[PDB]
């Protein structure tokens, strides 16, 4: 009584959302690793003065 169950089976995995998140992490870590490496660029005079 403790444990139950509402049905048997369990909706299509595809309605399930295997990833953790969906707020946009994926997009967001596009963006962050390709802004790095245009960063290099802008950070030149920095990184080339210890």
């Amino acid at each position: 009584m403790a444990e139950a169950h509402q049905a048997v089976g369990f909706r299509p995995s595809l309605t399930s959302d295997g990833a953790e998140v969906e707020l946009s992490a994926p997009v967001l870590q596009e963006i962050y690793l390709s802004g790095l490496r245009s960063w290099k660029r802008h950070l030149s005079r920095f990184w080339n003065d210890f």
